[PDB]
C-alpha cells in the first residue's frame, strides 16, 4: 500500500508528527530558501507539499552561509493547539567546529505566519522538542565536542523548556552517549507506556548509517538500548533498494498503528565497480521512507526487517488522494512562484525577478554567478526521478559576456553545468555550455553555437536517463539540436561532491547572470518538468 | 628623510591624494571592519590613522564573506571640496569568476559621516575614479574575464561617470592591455601637462609585483609604455629590502614635487632555502612605502631605482609629527574603541562587547568560534613589527567546554594560535593552547595547564621574536610561565595560507567564544602593545 | 584447540598443503630476501618457520623494486613425490599495469635447494598449480586488464601446463569471472567427489575482503557459486576478532577432515572514530588463520560462521610441539643468521654484512639510506605482537655526519622511525631519532643527545604498546632514558601508508648506513625480541 520513497529528491530529515487526523513531516532544506519543506498526508500513502515556515530574513538569514548549512535536521510537533518547530542555523560545516544555532517557531496553522524565532542554544544541531505527558517541555539535541583527542559526537544532552519564560532553563545533561555505531545524533524523545524511549540516528548520514532506540523508566536515564539494535539500517546490505537507513521519528496514527519515517537514498551504479567498496551515488539526495512497526515485549521493530522495504502496509484509514502541487508546464499566469520552486539562501523579491513585470513570464535580472553564496537570479526545482525531461524557453539579450541566461542542473556552487545564451564580441549571441566539477571549470564546446538576430525564445531541454544526462535546444521549437555529450548524473549528488557539506540533492531551474552590473533582464515563458 | 615602510603592517594598495596641504592614503582593508583606513601626514614622513569610511551594515555588509574577500584596492581622491572614495566588495576569491561590487561614497571631511554607497559596476575589482582637468569624471577598473580560454585579466575598462545622474553613462572600453608581465589591474589615470599618464599594477600582488606607466595625448588612447617600463619593480632583485614592489599611485605635493606611493613586503627567510626559488614570508602583510620621483622626456623615473629604496628625500615641506595614535598599555578607560583596533566582518555592537557594562574593562561576549566567517567577539590589531609584545588580562568563568576565551594571533580562520582560559570536566578552569595551521587543527600540550579557583585575571602574553614567537601566562602578575612551543611567525603570512585570498596579514588580540549559546562574557582589564 | 591466528605478524596469503602427515603453510614475502616463508605443523595448532625456497638471485631479483612488489600471493603444491611452487614478482605496483611474472619451482624437500625458476606467464598475479586425479595439471591466475573502460580484474584463466615439456601448453581461457564482490582473484582449484571446486578471493584485500566458491562438473565450467556465498568474510561484522578474512586455501587432512587456511587482520582503533567508517589499522599486517570445513549438499561451510573464529576445533592429530625458531636474546654465536631475519630485497652476502669479522657480532657494514630501493645494510624481523620489546646493542664510531646506525621500526622506504648513532661537526657522536611518515621527514629531538667518547656500547630498545611505542637509550646497560615522543603504532601499518602496495607489515631491526662511501661497519652485540 505504503510505496517508498513517499517524499521523493531532496527530502532528508524527516520530522514527523500528527494533529488529529492530519500527519505531516518536516524536512531540512539547508542553504534553499525557503527555509523547511513540510508535507501533508490524511493516509501515509499520499503526500503533497503545503508549507515553507521560515519565509522571512528575521527567522532565516542565510546569505553567505556554506554549501550544505543553513537549515539541518528540522523537528515538527503538535501540542497545545498548535504547532512547534525547532530548525538549525549552521555557519560552518567543515573544521573542528560546527558552528550553529537552534531556534522555536510556532503557528496555529501549518501554512500561516509563523511567528518569530526564539533563541534556545548553540551546543549541537538536530535540536528537538518532546512534550511530556505532565505538561513539562524538553530540548534534546546532540553535544558537538570541537576538542582534537575526543569524537566530535559527544552525546545526547536534554534541558527543560519554559513555555512561559520563551527560554531553557536549569542545566543541560548528558542523557545518551550512543552504541558502537557512534556519530549518535537526531535526538527525539516519545513517553509510551511505561517506558521513555530515546530515538537516535548513528553511524553518519552515509552508507553505515542506521537508527536506534533506548528506553527508561526515567526520563534522566541511563536508557537501555534495543536488543536487536539498530531497529533500522542497511549498512550489511548493499542490495537492499532503500540505503543509507537512519535518522527517523515516531508517529502514532489515530487508527492507534505505529509508523516509523526515515531518510534513505536510492543510488545508481554506473562505474560497475564493488557495490560493497563504492556503495553508488544518489543524485536524488536523501529522500523520505516510512516504515511500519510493531511491538513484542515492549520494544519496537520494523516490519519487514531493519534494512527497510520499498512496499509497507498502509494504516486502517480511508484513501485521500491530492492533486498535484505543479501543473507540468509552467505558464507562470500566477503571481506566485510555484511552491516547488526555490532559491538559494535568500527570498525572491522584486530585486531578483518579477511574474508581474512580464506578465506570462518569468523575469530573472541577472546577478551573482552560480559560485557566489551571495546573491544568484536562480530558480530551481528538485530532480525527484532519474528519469524525467525539464524544459524552458528563454528572450535574452545579452550585451557583454558577462550576461548569461538559461537552463542549469545545479548541486552547489563547487558543482552544476549550465546552457545559457550569451555574448561574444566576434560570433554575437551564442549558446554556451559551462561545467564546474568539483571546482574544476571548462567550456568544452569548441565550435560555438551561434544564436540568429531573429530568434525571440531560445527553447533549452535536459533529459535523465538514470546515469546519464544530456542537453537539447531549440530556436523554433519544432527542430531540437542535441549537445552530444553525455553528461554524467553521478556528478550532482551527495556522494560525488567533495566538503564536509553534502546534504541537498540536484535541482533543476531558470537563472541569468549578470556580472557587469546592468541586471539585464531574462524572460523565461514557460518551466516544464514531467517524469516518465 | 622619509623611512619606508611609511604605513607598517597590513596595510595594502596605497591610494595617495591631496587636499590643499594635506596628504591621505587609503589602504584596504578586506574583511576586517570597518573598512578602509586612511592615513594623513602633512610632511610625507610623519604618518597616523585617522579615519575608516565604512562604519555602516549599509555602506559594509560582509557577514559570511570569505577570507581576503570583501574590501579590495580602494581610490581616494578629492574634488569639487570633497572627497570621493571607490571601494569594492568581493564575495568571490577563487574559482573563474570573482564576483565583487563597486561602490562610491562621499564626505566633506576625511572623519565625517560618510554617504550612502552609490552603485557604480561589477565588471572587476581596482575601480578608480579620476577627475579630469575639463570637469568630466571617468571609472577606470579591471576587466575580470572567467572564459576558460582567456586571461583572467581582460584589460583596463573606462567609462565616464555622471556626478549629476550618480550613474555611469554611456558605454565602457578597453584603453589598455598591459605588458608581457600581465596580471593588468590597479588603474590609475593622472592628466600632466599635454598627456594622461595610466598607471597600473602587473605580475600579480607577489613577488613578480610590478608597476607600469603608460601615457597617450588622448584619453582613449592608445598608451605607449615607459621606455624603461616597469618603472617600480624588485622582482629581479631579491635582496632588495623592499619586495612586491606595485600597486602605485602618484602625488604632486604643493611644493611641486613628485612621490609614489605603492605597497611592499618586507620578507623573512627562516627556512635556509634558496632566496631565488622561496623568496620569502611576510607576517606583517604587504605594507605601504613611498618613492620620490624625477621627470625626464615627460617619462617619470623612481629616483635610486626601480627596485624602491628605505630611505627617500622628504618634500621641501616643515617637518609635523603626530601623537601616538594608541597608548602602550590600553587600560579601556574611553567608551570608544582605539581606532587601531578592527573586528571580522561585522560592527562592533553591544551583541558582541561592552566599554561601559564593566568600566575600564573591553567586555567580549562569546560568540562563535576562530573558524567562523559570520560573528566572531574577537576585538584585533595588526602585527606592525616583528619583534615586539603584545599583553592582556581576562577574567573568565567557563562553566562548559565550548567557552573559550583569551589571546589570539590570527590570520585567517584556517590559520591561527590560541591561548585561551577553558573548562575541562575533570580539571575545571585550564589554559589551553588551540592551532588552526591551514585548516589542521591541533592541541599539543599533554599536560593540561591547570587554573587555581583563587586566580581573577589570567595574564597571558605573547613575544614575537621575527621568524618564532612563544606563549606566556601568569596568575599573580609577577611570575611569568613560558609554553614551550617555538610558534613560527611565517605561517600567519600572505606567503603560506591557502587559497585564492592572501591579502591581509598577522593579527593580536582579545577573543571570547561561547558555542554553548549562552554568550558569557570575558572581561579584559586590559591590552599592552610594545614594539623593540 | 586451534587459536588464531596461527601464523602471527605478516604472513599473508598462505597456501596450506599436505605431504604424507606434515602439513605446510606457504607465505607472501614480497620486497622480503629470501623470499616465499614456509611453516610447517604435524597438528595444525603448532607451527613453526623452516624455510625460505627463493634463496638466490637466479630465482628471485628485487634489486629497484617497488615497495610491496616483488612476490605476492605464492602456491604450494605436492604431487608426483616433489613440491611445487608457484611464485610472482610483482615490478609495478601502481597505475593501469601490474606487471609481474609468474614462475615455477620445484623440490623434492621443503628446506633443500630449489630449482630454477621456469617461466610460465604474465597475464596477471596469484598464480597457482592445480594437479588433477587423472595426472593432468593447470595453471591458474586472475587476469588483469590495464584497459580504461573494464575492470583491473578480467577473471580467472587456467591453462594446460606440460610437466613434460616445461610450459604452458593450448591457449587460456577465462572460466570463472566473479561474483558483485568483484576484485575476483587467488584461484585455487580443488577435485573432490563429483566437482570441481573453484575458491577465489573477492572484495579486495582490504575490510570487504571474502572468500567465495564455486563448483562444476567439468574443469571448464561454468562455475556455479556457494547458495550461502561467500563461505567466508566479516565485512558486515566490524566487532569480529578476525577482519579481512579471504584469499584461502583448502587441505584434507590424513584423518579425512578439512580445514580453510586464510589471511587476515587485527586491526586496533586509537583514533576513537567509528568502526563502521574507519576499520582501523593493522600494524602486524596479514596474518594466517584456519577455520574448520563441514559439508552439507556437496558445498563445503564455515564452522561457527562465515565471519572466522578465534578458537576452532583441532583435528584428531595428536598434539606435536615445536622449539622456538629464535632466542629471546641472539647473541649471535652461530654463523647463520636466524631464519626469522631478513633484508630487504637482495641477499644477506659478506658486502653487506658479518658474523664471522666481528664474532659474537653482527657487523654490518654501512650502505644506502632507509628510503633506497636497492642497496640497506639493514637485518630485521617482523613484529608478531602489540605488546612486545625490541634491543640491541651498537658499538659505532662514525667520522662524518653521512654515517648512522642504530634500531629501526620499518614498514617501508616512506614509512619508518630510526634511533641511530650519527655524528654532529660540532658535538661529535649523537643519538638521533629520524622519522618518515609517508615521505614527510622530521627529527623532532630539539636537544641533541651526546653521547660520551668512552662509550662502548650504545643500547637501544623500543617498547611496543598497542597503539603507541617508546623508544630507550643507555650508555651502560643499567640506567636507561627514555625518548619523550609517544610514537603511533598506526604509521606502520597496511592501512596508513599511502600507494598500491600496501601488503607487508611493520619490521624491527638492526642498521647501518654510509652515504659518504666508506662503507663503515657497526657492531651489534645481540637482537633481544620478546613478547608480552
Amino acid at each position: 500500500k505504503i510505496t517508498n520513497p513517499v517524499l521523493k529528491g531532496f527530502n532528508p530529515d524527516p520530522s514527523i508528527c500528527r494533529a488529529g487526523e492530519d500527519y505531516y513531516i518536516a524536512v531540512s532544506t539547508f542553504e534553499w530558501f525557503p527555509g523547511v519543506q513540510i508535507h501533508h498526508s490524511k493516509d501515509l500513502v499520499n503526500w503533497h507539499l503545503v508549507a515553507h515556515p521560515l519565509q522571512r530574513v528575521s527567522q532565516l538569514d542565510m546569505k553567505g552561509n556554506p554549501n550544505s548549512g543553513g537549515v539541518w535536521a528540522p523537528c515538527l510537533s503538535y501540542s497545545d493547539g498548535k504547532f512547534w518547530l525547532i530548525y538549525t542555523d549552521v555557519k560552518v560545516v567543515d573544521g573542528a567546529w560546527k558552528d550553529c544555532h537552534n531556534y522555536l517557531v510556532t503557528c496555529e496553522t501549518i501554512n500561516g505566519d509563523w511567528s518569530e524565532p526564539i533563541k534556545l542554544n548553540s551546543s549541537g544541531f538536530d535540536a528537538s522538542l518532546f512534550h511530556d505527558t505532565d505538561g513539562k517541555k524538553y530540548l534534546l539535541n546532540m553535544l558537538w565536542d570541537h576538542r582534537i583527542d575526543r569524537h566530535s559526537f559527544g552525546g545526547i544532552v536534554i534541558q527543560e523548556y519554559s513555555d512561559k519564560e520563551q527560554k531553557l532553563i536549569g542545566k543541560p545533561k548528558v542523557i545518551f552517549e550512543g552504541t558502537d555505531r557512534k556519530l549518535t545524533e537526531a535526538p527525539h524523545l516519545y513517553h509510551i507506556g511505561n517506558y521513555y524511549y530515546l530515538l537516535t540516528a548513528e553511524g553518519g548520514t552515509r552508507y553505515e548509517h542506521a537508527a536506534t532506540i533506548a528506553r527508561s523508566a526515567n526520563i534522566e536515564g541511563p536508557y537501555e538500548v534495543h536488543p536487536d539494535n539498530p531497529i533500522l539500517t542497511s549498512w550489511h546490505d548493499p542490495g537492499n533498494p532503500l540505503q543509507k537507513c537512519g535518522h527517523a521519528s515516531i508517529v502514532q496514527t489515530h487508527t492507534d498503528e505505529w509508523y516509523l519515517a526515515h531518510l534513505t537514498g536510492r543510488p545508481i551504479h554506473p562505474d560497475d565497480d564493488s557495490i560493497f567498496q563504492q556503495r553508488g551515488y544518489c543524485p536524488l539526495g536523501r529522500e523520505t521512507a516510512i516504515q511500519k512497526l510493531y511491538w513484542k515485549d515492549e520494544w519496537p521493530y520494523v516490519v519487514g526487517g531493519k534494512e527497510g522495504s520499498l512496499e509497507v502496509d498502509a494504516p486502517s484509514i480511508p484513501e485521500t488522494i491530492f492533486e498535484a502541487t505543479y501543473p507540468e508546464v509552467d505558464e507562470f499566469e500566477d503571481s506566485t512562484l510555484n511552491i516547488n520552486f526555490q532559491t538559494l539562501r535568500i527570498p525572491f523579491t522584486n530585486e531578483l525577478g518579477s511574474l508581474t513585470q512580464a506578465p506570462n513570464h518569468l523575469r530573472l535580472f541577472g546577478h551573482e554567478s552560480l559560485t557566489s553564496t551571495f546573491t544568484q537570479a536562480f530558480v530551481a526545482r528538485r530532480w525527484q526521478s532519474l528519469h524525467f525531461e525539464a524544459e524552458t524557453a528563454v528572450e535574452f539579450y545579452p550585451e557583454n559576456f558577462q550576461q548569461a541566461a538559461g537552463l542549469v542542473n545545479y548541486y552547489n556552487t563547487e558543482n552544476w553545468t549550465a546552457l545559457q545564451v550569451t555574448h561574444d564580441e566576434e560570433l554575437g549571441r551564442i549558446l554556451e555550455l559551462t561545467i564546474c566539477d568539483n571546482f574544476s571549470f571548462s567550456q568544452p564546446l569548441n565550435n560555438k553555437i551561434v544564436i540568429p538576430r531573429e530568434v525571440k525564445y531560445v527553447y533549452l531541454r535536459v533529459n535523465i536517463e538514470k546515469d546519464k544526462y544530456y542537453y537539447f535546444y531549440s530556436f523554433n521549437k519544432e527542430d531540437w539540436h542535441k549537445i552530444d555529450i553525455a553528461l554524467e548524473s553521478k556528478k550532482l549528488s551527495d556522494d560525488y561532491i567533495r566538503g564536509g557539506g553534502f546534504f541537498t540533492g540536484a535541482f533543476v531551474g531558470m537563472q541569468c547572470q549578470d556580472t557587469g552590473g546592468n541586471h539585464i533582464p531574462a524572460d523565461f515563458r514557460y518551466f516544464r518538468y514531467k517524469e516518465k
